[PDB]
């Protein structure tokens, strides 16, 4: 009766895990292990500590078909020229404009007033339902009519992932923009991580609602489910776009974009593992181009965040985050991460970025 779940684990990681488990499969660099699901949070709160990398759920992976068991599933698993270009910056500053700050407060004050939530809860699918029907409303009120909305399911978790769309017929590989609307279980007010990134691109995401422009390409604005139980949710929807033959050009995750370690300091920092080095690169010219602060490099290893999920299939993937992996916000996966942690100014660069990365890329078509 208790759900077991299945865990790729890097190797500096998986050498402290105290929690009972079976291993599997191992190879130089990982293990997969299986875990009860109670157990899973507690190997979230350790990652923390280890500062080494994260976990991928691959409960999912190893039920794949023309497969025998889990360990012999599981050992197969761990066997052995886009340009980018800057191009629309009248119409990218007249976006970056009309942000309006208060927007992502408000939004960001909704979403902490939950307990949590968690991917197991009924307030992790409220969350869900309270995003689809804000972005809903908001096409309404801008009367843009081209758009539409669905969820993803995430198999036994509750909590489905939000998909939106603007530009639901246009027949070109798409622009992606993402952020994560879950927590982990207990009191989470989840501010810094994920409230900020998903309140960042439910902002951007209304200035393109209020636009009258028709892109050339479709973008999406995802909120995925599950993040934290290891990307559950965002490997869910990269399934669902490849059983739909739906071709994405490039994809950015925005999971935490509130903390300054220093107040004064603006800089916004590009994460360079698990991404592509060009879009990355052009995440830099971006920020420098029309954030005007400064860009500064890092990494956070393996499981980081949803953008891992597409990068595994070689679609296009950046990670623009708050701080670098060294001075990250300390009251993450605790009841301590709240807003007066928070930093509006640096939320609503991110905001401003996502908005530059979808008009700039969306705007050209190969
Ligand atoms: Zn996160
Ligand atoms: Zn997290």
């Amino acid at each position: 009766s208790p759900v077991h779940e299945q865990l790729q684990v890097p190797q500096c990681l998986a050498a402290k895990i105290t929690v009972p488990h079976k291993i599997l499969a191992e190879n130089k660099e990982f293990k997969i292990i299986d875990v009860l699901s109670s157990d899973v949070e507690t190997l979230t709160i350790l990652a923390d500590k280890v500062s080494c990398g994260h976990f991928v759920n691959v409960s999912h992976k190893l039920t794949g078909t023309l497969a025998a068991n889990q360990q012999q599933s599981a050992q197969k698993l761990l066997q052995k020229k886009d340009v980018y270009e800057i191009k629309h910056e009248e119409e990218v500053n007249a976006a970056l404009k009309e942000i309006v700050s208060d927007n992502i407060w408000q939004t960001l004050t909704h979403m902490t007033s939950y307990y949590n939530r968690s991917a197991t809860k009924d307030t992790g699918v409220d969350t869900a339902n309270w995003l689809k029907s804000k972005f809903e409303q908001m096409a309404v009120e801008y009367g843009r009519t081209d758009t539409s909305t669905f969820f993803v399911k995430t198999g036994w978790y509750k909590q489905p992932s939000l998909v939106t769309v603007i530009g639901k017929d246009i027949k070109a590989p798409a622009i992606v923009i993402g952020a994560h609307m879950d927590t982990l279980d207990g009191r989470m007010p989840g501010a810094g991580d994920d409230g900020s990134g998903s309140s960042s691109i439910m902002e951007a995401a209304r200035v393109i609602l209020s636009s009258k422009t028709t892109f050339k390409r479709p973008i999406y604005f995802i909120w995925y489910a599950a993040e934290e139980r290891g990307l559950v949710g965002s490997q869910h929807v990269v399934q669902h776009f490849q059983e739909q033959s739906i071709p994405v050009k490039a994809v950015v995750q925005f999971d935490m974009t509130g903390y300054r370690n220093d107040a004064n300091d603006p800089t916004m920092w590009v994460f360079t593992d698990y991404t592509d080095r060009d879009l990355s690169n052009y995440l830099a010219k971006l920020i420098d181009h029309y954030i005007h602060v400064p860009v500064d490099y890092s990494r956070c290893g393996y499981g980081c965040s949803d953008h891992a999920s597409w990068n595994e299939e070689d679609i296009p993937a950046a990670f623009p985050c708050e701080t670098s992996f060294a001075d990250h916000n300390p009251y993450i996966h605790t009841s301590s991460d709240k807003m007066d942690l928070l930093n509006l100014e640096h939320m609503t660069n991110f905001s401003k970025l996502a908005v530059a990365f979808a008009i700039e890329l969306a705007s050209e078509l190969e």
